């Protein structure tokens, strides 16, 4: 029942992964009810079988160096074909930092919050009677830069993957839409000699109009995520309130106002604690006592 | 088991999200059993393959500047193509304020109701024997404007998204239905020279009759939601009964008649409490005692 | 485990919502295995593509003022097209009064039955030893007309929605079946000039024979629900037995024979209690004692 | 864990509802893998579109007075079209008596068995030591004819619905199979004048051979259910054993040999008890003691 | 957790029902991916619509007396059409004896095993200290022939249904495979006069090769079940071990070596007990003590 | 939570059943997305209906003695048609030995392990204080050859079914692939006289290339299972460690080094115990004490 992952990172993950998977789920699975991703205008003399041959042949040709012409060269025709996989790549590359965290950090941390919470209850319970073990413990967790670097890198991975998506999508959107039309030819091999076949089949990639639309949506959303991810690095400013002061009002506590402007794991603990310790009655009581004080026998009247 | 979100906002959310998703689920997935979203009248000389080429080509052309003619210009043909996504956009933009609240506020609040309820039981239990901690606490929550602003903005986001849908739908409904017919042409590229192809293919977007119908339904419903959302802002009037007076009848309680006409979080607490404290036996008992009184040994005869 | 909603209203809801949703689920999803909702008789000279164009074009035309002819005018052709949605509208408009009740009343009431039951056990438990708090409480709930008006209106909403369905269905059934045939034309725009196209395509809406059949079934069932809903308003007669007399036989109880012929919430409580208090052993015991009596030491021999 | 509904009625319901729903589930959903429910022999000059038009037109015509000819008149062609719904009607009309009972009687009865069982344990527990409250109670339940009439009517409803199905199915089976062929015509409206169209299209309803087969199966099964339902009314003979005599052997019990040949609810209680009291250890013990006796200190050696 | 149904009968049921349902599930649902159950060789002059008409017409004709010719007469063509239902009939007729037992016997028996087990623990627990109630009870269950007759008949029903399947399948397999070809004709009604139609259409029922194969598999398996079902009737020999002797070694038990060669319910109890009493520690202990003995203070050293 | 079936036999079963079911699930359900299992080259003069007739006719002909020619004779064409069922047969015949064991042995054994474990805890618990009932019990289970023969036969059944699959698959793989082509003819009956029909239709069974591939995979895997199953019979060598010696170090235990080289059930118990007794703390303790000893007051320091 602990809040083992920050809502910001849950939100960023839920967006950054949820969005592209949704977008793929939309443009393909339903609107492919329209049927076909490519079509090519055969001669009328072609049997229906031969026309179906042209379409399926040219669908393969789009990635093959000689079988094509466009002013763009072949390059963008790859993107139109592979477009959903390229989104799926970004989706996967954003899920892994969370799955990494879900194993590299979560079972490493869950122990410590439970420990610290009970220690905070000791501090409170000892106050009720009116060694600094957890203080000395946390004072030592000041001297660590292990788990913060897992976090920084987890964010940094997520940051880079997002930023590359923005550049890639901008290119894919900047791509001149009329490049969705191209000239195929099937005059390979035996058919090379067939005079009954035209030298080119004009073709159109049908879904390109959807993908360029989807790209702008996904581009703008990721452009919004960028400053949010940037804000994640403002860790010393992300420490909102020195809630340890609420305990420091007790004689059973100490001046752990350790808003470390150095990259110290203790500061990262402060963030997760500032999230989770909202659960503690003792915190509520002491915050209440603090807020009302804004005499310890008062605790007996609780 | 707490009533952590107001039924009004649950209703508004359940409607505002449930409606468009339902509407999409209707007009497409079942009635696309009719098969096709577009058709175009080829010449009879076209092979079936060539006719299928025309339909699928023109389906792409609808968003491409030169390949079209209509008195509207191309603009509305975008809307007819993208119509379900535009609804889905509004659906998503209305779900997020609740998902935001479900994380930004719900775990921030659930603590406080549980705390206040137990304090109210203390007030009652101490009365049964016949410091003002929770009173001083709540008297201090008067001096906050944090969580109310999360609420106001959550409503305000929901308000704007709804209002834009109403304008957009009104435009989409005001759109002259006969604009669903347009002239396509495939005489691009190689086919530019083909004398066997007509200069235009007449086409019709089949589903437009459904969407304009659906738009009026969704428009009227959202026009109903508008005054409800407006009512959500009448917070000082939304505080229906000063139930704190029922406790104030006790000597163990105080004149917390804090119907704040300023935008104070305490007033927002009053709303959620006025919802949730219906659960308390103590409230029932004291309301009963109050209602009957409409002597404290009476509590011993309960 | 409380009987929080009256079986009559559960039955009425289960019918009034369950029926049309079933009817829709029948006539479409399975029998659309027959394939098509419309067909039109092209000339034989039409390619299969062109014939498919006619069908899909005329399917759109049915709601467009000029593209049609029938002696009915266009109006009923709307109904044939939109028929399932019109049923779905009635289904939704009947579900909401229950969903309203499920939130506006159910969590408002569940408290009170639990309270009253325990009070009735006190009355019985105090009898076993052989202030009138709950009596004075219920005597005060006489002086309320809040929750009864939620109930009356919930029924009244349900009543009106049902009655409008009956009129609408009667019209849709009275509709002359042969109006399912109509004359379409595609000679719009470019095709306006095409001499190869006939001036009319005769068309038939295939499913109309099913819908008129379904309409009679649904009409008759709703005509049965009408007098049942009317009976729901006979609340003072719906109070079947003054079970409070069974407690009034105790000296620990009072003459709460409050069959209010005024619209008083207490009478509505009597209905839900007369439902739920069947659960109470004390009720059983006292009913047994009453029925056998048809001496209090007897309770010691229970 | 009570046996709240008689196995006979569970069996009858499970058959009477389970059978037709199974039959529908068979003949349609799988064998419609054969594709089509109707076909009509067009001229060879018809395009495939025109032939598909004939089939779908005549599928509608089967219920329309003038568009048909058969020696039967139109009537049986309705039945062939609507056949699954007519079965579904019977299925629904047999489920409702159980759903009625599941609400009108089950929560009205479950209280009483639990009460009587505990009273029987008192009778036994008081015997172990070696007022007649439950006896006087049950002696009074003699004087009721409420719940028996719910039961009789629930059976009687089920009886009538079954019997009408048998007559209806007999008619539908007696229907001369060759009436599945009929002459359609499409020469309505504009096509009225078309010399290229034949005056009749011969048609065949494909599935009729299945339905007449299914009808005989369902007919014979329901003909078996009839005498079973009749047996349900032999209630005074359905009381198999006066198990109350097993308690009457105790001095803590009385001569409740109340095999009422009048229609008295007590007799209906006897049936459900004779079902459920098989659960009681006390019954087992007393039946064992009775069966062995076929001295009360014996109960101490149990 | 009781072994309320014999593994033999569970096995026989699991086979006898599981096999045909599996066989149906195989030959149809997957291999109907081949598409069609019938085809007929039209003239080449037939339109595709007309050819599809022939196939679907003749599919109906197979059960109609005049529309056919085969040396077998029409009879076997029924079987080929109805084949899956005939298997499904046998499947259902074998499930019902278990469903019957699951209600007519299982809740009638579950009481008694639980009772007898506790009595056996009393016998053992009283031995540990080192009236014959259960002995006299079981000695009386000797004098019953009720539940054994439910069992015998349940087996006998299962036996007959199996045996009829074997004869039926043998006939269906003995059916000369080439009877899957037959001559249809469509020259009924109007088409009676059509000179363009051939007097016969040759047709083949495609799946017949699968069904005759499946029939041999199912035939051989049921031929194996026959002697197993026969063995079920050897009840006095099916009583494998007089485990009651293991208790009879105790002075707290009696010579209940009641291997009844008469059809007495006690013998049927012996079977279910000989199954279930393997659960008892007391049985294990006494079997262990017996097996080791192959002195009662020994029980204190357990 | 007992290890009631040996991991070897679970592995062998999981492979031997899991493999063929997987193989079937692969080659058919997905790659039948290629559509057809057979095709035959009609003349070009055939209508599409007539060509479809040829394919479906010849699909039936493959098992019919005269309608075919191949150098193999008809025999292998059966196998190609029935191939998935033949695999499914082997799958079923390997599942049954486990399902047999799951009922014939598992509830017969589960009792005994639980018993023996508690006895081993007695031996240990009595050692902690520092009759041979379980020893004498197990010494008697030496004199049994019942359950071992269920095991041997269960393995032996599994062995034979596997070995027959290997021979069968070797034949099916050795089958010359070009036998997938054969000459059909439809000139039966009426068509016997049709000069427009060719005397042969050449046909190819499309999937044969997959099945011969799959056969080699399945062949090699089963060839691996053979020596594993053989190893299962080395039971006296499969008894890995005389763990009873670890208890025999106690004075509360005996020299039960009963590595029976005769086929005695006790040896089979040793295997399941050597599996399951890894769970016992006592075993761990005594193994630890043994391993450290590699003084009984030591057990008090545990």
């Amino acid at each position: 029942g602990l809040r083992l992952e920050l809502a910001v990172d849950k939100m960023v993950t839920c967006i950054a992964v949820g969005l592209p998977l949704l977008l793929i789920s939309l443009a393909f699975a339903q609107e492919i009810s329209i049927g076909t991703q490519i079509s090519c205008f055969s001669p009328s003399s072609f049997s229906w079988a031969q026309a179906a041959f042209v379409d399926s042949y040219c669908w393969a040709a789009v990635q093959q160096k000689s079988s094509l012409q466009s002013e763009s060269g072949n390059l963008p025709l790859w993107l139109h074909k592979f477009f959903p996989y390229i989104l799926l790549l970004f989706a996967i590359l954003l899920y892994l930092p969370a799955l990494f965290w879900r194993f590299s950090a979560a079972p490493h941390l869950c122990s410590d919050l439970k420990f610290i919470m009970e220690e905070l209850d000791k501090v409170y319970n000892r106050a009720i009677k009116a060694y600094p073990i957890v203080e000395q413990y946390l004072k030592t967790k000041k001297n660590s830069s292990h788990l913060i670097m897992k976090y920084i890198s987890c964010r940094l991975v997520t940051f880079v993957v997002i930023l590359l998506a923005c550049i890639y999508l901008s290119y894919y959107f900047s791509l001149s839409s009329l490049s969705d039309e191209f000239l195929c030819s099937i005059k390979s091999g035996v058919l090379k000699n067939d005079s009954t076949i035209p030298d080119r089949f004009q073709c159109k990639l049908i879904a390109v109009g959807i993908f360029q639309l989807l790209s702008l949506i996904n581009l703008i959303v990721y452009a919004l995520l960028i400053p949010v991810v940037v804000y994640t690095f403002f860790i010393p400013f992300r420490q909102k309130t020195d809630i340890l002061k609420v305990y420091e009002i007790l004689p059973t506590f100490d001046v752990l106002h350790f808003k470390s402007e150095g990259y110290n794991d203790l500061s990262l603990y402060n963030l997760f604690l500032e999230e989770n310790i909202s659960e503690l009655k003792s915190y509520k009581c002491l915050k209440v006592l603090e807020n009302i004080k804004s005499p310890m026998l008062l605790l007996t009247n609780l």
